[PDB]
């Protein structure tokens, strides 16, 4: 169990097994971007290969932006445009209640069946917890969102004091 | 009149007056990203301040991706999701014929009236010319797309030989 | 109240409200560079717009370099050349005693009236606390140094053990 | 046919089909690093996915460093240590004469059978042409060096005047 | 005594006196790269000049990769190819037992006498401790590995919990 | 003789022998930053070691900013504050007439004797040619400005058409 502090964003979280940070700059402004290692280890000290069709973003959710249920739905809709900007239809929608050590939240999940029959279906899970924090886990039919792990990641969020 | 070569993307173009390149890395894979200087000059040798609500992207349009009229409409719809991922309504739509030294193309323009009444309206102009190249010019009601300059930029595109 | 550790520089500090880290690399060698958000929030996970006419630098002050009163005056004079390299006259000078949880220091403030009548006046506040640490807060007549917040930032410095 | 100038390194070359530049910084000091696109196109304007098990480096070969036949063999031996630092045996060695528009050179190729039976065999082709320039094309049994294309790349090198 | 946490790699370590972090990105995936300051201090807030012929890398050693004695020897052999890819002979070999607060490990050291008589001899110290962590300290005859400090660095490693 | 184009800044120039570009980003906005190699060659394809006490900046000189004689003196005074922000006295001043293929300009040179007796004297040469372009060559008593080469660099500037 690996806990990561994000002091600018005011929270800590548990790093999902098999994931690394994608860059350092997100932490400058209170966010975090994570990538999934492929499992093939790099030479020691060098950066590991990571998947290009899945990613996780988390951070403080600005008080100016966006109930946690309504917020996660709205954020999830916007995130899906930003990360999956191709025409398609939303299918297999779900909402999930969150409880991060007693701090309530909500998440919205859905899949995108793209108009392009050669594109794998997109998948997106967006959680809001709470001061408020968000978690977005993006994947595809070939590299699916791990819904149980996304819930565990959001429920691992703790405010820093 | 400043002409810029993009050898990986197979084209050259005229840099719009008052704009600079935003980074060098786009040219690595045959694209270009431009930013608009604010007019307040920096110390010599240092990077100029640029606007944060307008941008231009141009590059080779992959033969796998997307008539030029249909292509610019589809690309413009996707670009507007990617750059303006908030809910809203498309208004003030236009299409524009392009002629780049005899190479035909088409562009699609529209504005977005956002659901959020405090967001300025978004503006996007997307052109496809042609091997094919694209031009996307993004702005807002406070920093509008210069439609005549966007047409001139797309019509300035020349294949490199 | 957000406390940030800088382990290479041997100190922690309280992040001023409304400010973010400008990059990650400063911490590699025991410094920190901060930028002021404009208040217009970015899309979640993306970097916020920041002001281009104000900045804060802090870090360990090398034992080889530069009383804390004399040190802050000398450092402030050099910092003003580095950040405001245009001809002008220093006006509205002040010195300020510092007490960081019992660790004494001193700061030097002044404004620059530039020879160029179209340049807004520059403002710089430079503090030395203490092992020694420095704080430099730069602004202009349009985006002034918050002198009370600069004193609070310097007095928030704690050695790490 | 896409020709790329490298003014600091004093040469131009033909970009192999399906390859892009990996970064811009190599050109600062007269080299070039190329990566192979996977074929899955990115969103327009965004960087394409590239293979992680093949790469090409080319540049001016310092007059202080390293006949072209002896030079390519020595450089190839060193490059194979640098890029394939695991124990193994060199097999399937070849040397290839080069003629770049009348400028002679030589290349050395070999494969590495690694001690680790789960590692795919490494492949490396190293050419020296000539002022002198080098070309290194690295691959594996799963993503082999295209020997004909590596020879064409080295023979495409032209001095800039 | 300066202790640095590496949460992705699951460890903390004591920063050797006179060394700084070379970049921030290594920590993204659980490694750290350190550079040695030259002693000439930079302007405050700016990065210090560092030596170009010595470096330290440390990180988690993948369970898939590589007894600690055998592991450090094998890793040291591979690291010496990666960092010193020129022909030469290994001389002055040593192995060193490690004890990091009761966690055992081993290190392998050797020097390289290069075929090129104008190259200074290379030096490399590679330690494995332990979950397992590695430490590599690289130097030359002109800027030698500090063997006592490398042992202290490896023995300063503590798992994070 | 190596000529480099800077299309955003509207000029080309001859690269001084032994110098490389320091980064790619300066060209994005019409400037160039050059560093001096130490002569010790790197491994092929890797960046060469460069001096840390000398540098060259060149670029378009904004029509809003700053006769060429008065301009070079004023720019040289400001550049010396920016690059040598320590107290001292200007000595050994010179001005130099420039003629870049018939385009006139002027340069201002001076040395700085620092108050700190352990700092080597600073040296700065600043030229303005002309649309106008600037050249700044910075050095020290240990790594002096090559005045003849700085004049040749400024006189090598040609407008791009
Ligand atoms: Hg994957
Ligand atoms: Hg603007
Ligand atoms: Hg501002
Ligand atoms: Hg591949
Ligand atoms: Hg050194
Ligand atoms: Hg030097």
């Amino acid at each position: 169990p690996v806990r990561i502090d994000n002091p600018v964003g005011g929270f800590s979280f548990a790093l999902p097994a098999g994931w690394v940070e994608s860059d350092a700059a997100h932490f400058d402004y209170g966010s975090a971007l994570l990538s999934k290692t492929t499992g093939d280890p790099p030479f020691p000290g060098q950066p590991p290969p990571v998947c290009n069709d899945t990613r996780i973003v988390l951070g403080r959710l600005d008080q100016k932006l966006y109930t946690d249920s309504k917020a996660a739905a709205r954020l999830g809709s916007d995130m899906g445009e930003f990360y999956m900007p191709y025409p398609g239809t939303r299918i297999n929608q779900e909402t999930v209640s969150l409880d991060a050590n007693g701090v309530s939240g909500s998440a919205s999940y859905y899949e995108v069946k793209f108009s392009d029959p050669s594109k794998p279906n997109g998948q997106i899970w967006t959680g809001v917890i709470g001061q408020r924090w968000f978690v977005v886990w993006l994947g595809t039919a070939n590299n699916p969102v791990d819904k149980g792990a996304a819930k565990a990641l959001a429920e691992s969020i703790r405010p820093l004091v």
